[PDB]
């Protein structure tokens, strides 16, 4: 029954809410000019240096580790969020983790993408905005980190995709059954198809010109694959170059791989 | 309407048919059985005594090689067959065959392949998964993982008719670094895609989300392909004829 996939998206939506301070409506309405929501832009190190004073070691690294913290305040949201997806905690524990393992940087990037546009990203909960070309300015190796995540997020966001087709999508990444060290993968499998149909109509309902973005809104998780490879590749070097650097444990449980 | 997906999707099995001489329902009657059974690699002897029925890891994977160049060509004709793909700027179709043979290489590779083996010489021969394992680095688990992206995909269970649809859609992916004009490849791509979901729930009724996990498949794919790079940049570290396969 379409009413049965309809009844799992509003609930996948409404989690996704309640899991997540930074929507992407409001990230938009942000970024769009919609007078009290208004960021203070860090394009420069003297803008870095005033940032602080009403936003929330090194510079290039002061920043890196900042993205680090953050993204395990994200994963720590995901979290959350998988477990309101049905079924989700009912699978084996031990895959429970090795999704989460796997999913939530692919998740991470997709939605660091509602925060950005081409020419920087939201930073501080909105608070601010940090512009790409500083970022890209930062002593290497650092320089391209945010690089290539930007990149995908241009042509991501020009799907035109909303929070609500979001939830659907993080929920179909999260519930892959092919991820590595699964153990009982068809019970991982049969919730997917759920999801896939879920979000399938979703796409049909929401998005009625917009022909195959089913299809193409499918293809971009080769995208974000490939992002995560060089990052974790940028890891290994940053851990070299910089032994002093220490790395958030949660972040480097999931890197085990 | 439907019919033209229908239409589409007809005209691409039988120019599929045409361009590939070895099917998947061929090679896959080969691998379980029915007429002459193929001369089996399992060991050393077998390759060499395989030489006259049809200098180790090396002269195998030189002959992938071979075989591979033999492909693009078939590829190449294959995609001229596609609706929309001659009429697109020259460079751009160079651009989406110099991208994407290497992913179709492997798609069809999955068809001559078994959880034990690949056929080889259009199913002449077959070579086991467990003599090519063996080969001495870094060929040993080189072909290793194409083996485990046929099993997972083999599992979809596709036909020749519904390869023929994917085939196209991995020739028009609009993403491929440095085109020209993406809009006409993006437009045939989406009228592929149309058609290969149509097939697919025609093909494969009971099959739920064949189309999306299908869909899915093209992630192994591109990490399979960046792998194999990654291996034959390590491989140029260890005449004419390198130009032939460059
Ligand atoms: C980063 C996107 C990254 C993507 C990745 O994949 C990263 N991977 C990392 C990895 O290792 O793999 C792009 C930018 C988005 C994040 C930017 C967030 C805002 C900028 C950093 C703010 N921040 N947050 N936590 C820390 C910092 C920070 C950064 C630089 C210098 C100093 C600090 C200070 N700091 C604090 O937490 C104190 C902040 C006081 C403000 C009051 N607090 C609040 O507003 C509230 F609400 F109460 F939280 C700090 C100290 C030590 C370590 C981290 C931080």
């Amino acid at each position: 029954e379409s009413a049965d996939l309809r009844a799992l998206a509003k609930h996948l939506y409404d989690s996704y809410i309640k899991s997540f301070p930074l929507t992407k409506a409001k990230a938009r309405a942000i970024l769009t000019g919609k007078t009290d929501k208004s960021p203070f832009v860090i394009y420069d190190m003297n803008s870095l240096m005033m940032g602080e004073d009403k936003i929330k070691k090194e510079v290039a690294i002061r920043i890196f580790q900042g993205c680090q913290f953050r993204s395990v305040e994200a994963v720590q949201e995901i979290t959350e969020y998988a477990k309101s997806i049905p079924g989700f905690v009912n699978l084996d524990l031990n895959d429970q983790v090795t999704l989460l393992k796997y999913g939530v940087h692919e998740i991470i990037y997709t939605m660091l993408a509602s925060l950005m546009n081409k020419d920087g990203v939201l930073i501080s909960e909105g608070q601010g905005f940090m512009t790409r070309e500083f970022l890209k300015s930062l002593r290497k190796p650092f320089g391209d980190f945010m690089e290539p995540k930007f990149e995908f997020a241009v042509k991501f966001n020009a799907l035109e995709l909303d929070d609500s087709d979001l939830a659907i999508f993080i929920a179909v990444i999260i519930l892959s059954g092919d991820r590595p060290g699964l153990l009982n993968v068809k019970p991982i499998e049969d919730i997917q198809d759920n999801l896939l149909q879920a979000l399938e109509l979703q796409l049909k309902l929401n998005h009625p010109e917009s022909s195959q973005l089913f299809a193409k809104l499918l293809q971009k998780m080769t995208d974000l694959r490939q992002i995560v490879t060089e990052h974790v590749q940028l890891l290994q070097v940053i851990k070299k170059t910089e032994t002093d650097m220490s790395l958030h444990p949660l972040l480097q449980e999931i890197y085990k791989d």
